[PDB]
């Protein structure tokens, strides 16, 4: 239902945020 | 109640944050 | 209730942060 | 209760985040 | 119990993020 | 619960963002 769906969407977004943070860290190192 | 809605908004905002981190990473590369 | 509203406020803050970091990216890129 | 106190802490942190985002926007605008 | 603790952790981390946005703002000014 | 879990994960992500942004701040000063 609605809450389960929203929690799954938040979990996807957290994964995207972590991936993006790694891209920034890489760019900073470069 | 409104918990699921709040989590949907939070997931959407976190996606926007992730995209900004990706844009910063690319900006450091020109 | 109050929990959901505070999470909506947290989402609004991360949305604002995303926007400001996107502007920072545009300024760094030049 | 503990939840109410925690929401209070999050509200304080939101207010600090908001002022720092204002400062970042001020640094960017100029 | 665990939700109030998670919210307190989230407040702490938002304050760290505010500190970092201030540092960005200052760095933009040299 | 699942919610406390996800919010702890978000706090960790905001702490990592704060670290990266402080490194960006130093990079913006050369």
């Amino acid at each position: 239902g609605e809450l389960a769906q929203a929690l799954k969407e938040l979990a996807k977004a957290l994964k995207e945020e972590a991936w993006a943070l790694k891209e920034l860290a890489q760019a900073l190192k470069g």
